């Protein structure tokens, strides 16, 4: 009788399982916490997770990635259209749904949105299965607050074509509230997910294990990868300027950087510094340097205070003021960065965050609670 908890992330997906009292966020084969929501098609394999965003500079048109922007949605949505100018990738319309096409083992292949989330979900369900020792057969799989029928339909969908029963789909904030035991009167919970690609602040209210959603706001297009492009765009500079070269139209250097910004991003969230070493980044070059977490946090700074309008905005709409808020939850990898926690913490006047919680493992966290709840 044992079900697991999946967070399907824009960018990092993450599995758990309620057992003996705890749970366990399952690690993946490279002893990752969370698992890139990425899939890569080569002459030979089909690489799933870290393997493929590894290999995304050497293999773009290949690697998809951000297929929650597309699930539920049709071809012709403004939303797809605007989106598809962004990625290496091709897009297509099949029968009015948007299919991403790849070459893979030297054939054109088509895959729906849910296909390739399926793909993360059986990755994540097999990585349980080794780690329990048996079959899982049923999982909770969490959505944005804002998803509409269609959108949680298409990702119920992908839990059935990756073999899941899906006892539930449950909102993601929802799911970060229980797995800080917020509903074991009236409570109000503000949860502040700053993500890999979007944030969202979600204001609930709970009454007797009862969730209502009284307010969301937030950027489906502000999270940590615009953190690591200030980044990218500040060693864009160092460059022309240190070898009077302009690397920005060579797409693989690019990419690369970004990856290597990447890394010195999450260890600047540990440490005040970080180096930077990209051998032959550029025409036998290489890139070896560094950068301060100040100076980080000041190439970011306008994106880091903008996420306090937010807050602001979702609490007018809750009709509530920052003292009614019983609890405040970090949910999102960017909220590891310090600066965030200092920017949130002194909005609400100094008072303590939950965060014990990994906060990219929070929602997955809560849903292997949920997930075991059902069960029983
Ligand atoms: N220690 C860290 N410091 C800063 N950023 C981090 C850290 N760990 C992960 N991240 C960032 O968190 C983002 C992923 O957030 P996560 O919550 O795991 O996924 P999603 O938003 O897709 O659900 C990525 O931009 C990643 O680089
Ligand atoms: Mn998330």
């Amino acid at each position: 009788g044992i079900a697991i908890g999946i967070d399907l992330g824009t960018t990092y997906s993450c599995v758990g399982v309620f057992q003996h009292g705890k749970v366990e966020i399952i690690a993946n084969d490279q002893g990752n916490r969370t698992t890139p929501s990425y899939v890569a098609f080569t002459d030979t394999e089909r690489l799933i997770g870290d393997a493929a965003k590894n290999q995304v500079a050497m293999n773009p048109q290949n690697t998809v990635f951000d297929a929650k922007r597309l699930i539920g949605r049709k071809f012709n949505d403004p939303v797809v259209q605007a989106d598809m100018k962004l990625w290496p990738f091709q897009v297509i319309n099949e029968g009015g749904k948007p299919k991403v096409l790849v070459s893979y083992k030297g054939e054109n292949k088509a895959f729906y949105p849910e296909e390739i989330s399926s793909m993360v979900l059986t990755k994540l369900k097999e990585t349980a299965e080794a780690f329990l020792g048996h079959p899982v057969t049923n999982a909770v799989i969490t959505v944005p607050a804002y998803f509409n029928d269609s959108q949680r339909q298409a990702t119920k969908d992908a839990g059935v074509i990756a073999g899941l029963n899906v006892l539930r789909i449950i909102n993601e904030p929802t799911a970060a509230a229980i797995a800080y035991g917020l509903d074991k009167g009236e409570r109000h919970v503000l949860i502040f997910d700053l993500g890999g690609g979007t944030f969202d602040v979600s204001i609930l209210t709970i009454d007797d294990g009862i969730f209502e959603v009284k307010a969301t706001a937030g950027d489906t297009h502000l999270g940590g990868e615009d953190f690591d492009n200030r980044l990218v765009s500040h060693f864009v500079e160092e460059f022309k300027r240190k070898h009077k070269k302009d690397i920005s139209q060579n797409k693989r250097a690019v990419r690369r950087l970004r990856t290597a910004c990447e890394r010195a991003k999450r260890t600047l969230s540990s440490s005040t510094q970080a180096n930077l070493e990209i051998d032959s980044l550029y025409e036998g070059i290489d890139f070896y340097t560094s950068i301060t977490r100040a100076r980080f946090e000041e190439l970011c700074a306008d994106l880091f205070r903008g996420t306090l309008e937010p807050v602001e905005k979702a609490l007018r709409d809750a009709k509530m003021d920052k003292a009614k808020i019983h609890d405040i939850v970090l949910v999102g990898g960017s909220t590891r960065i310090p600066k965030v926690q200092r920017l949130l913490q002194d909005y609400f006047n100094g008072r303590d965050l939950n965060k014990s919680i990994n906060p990219d493992e929070a929602v997955a966290y809560g849903a292997a609670v949920q997930a075991a709840i059902l069960m029983g």
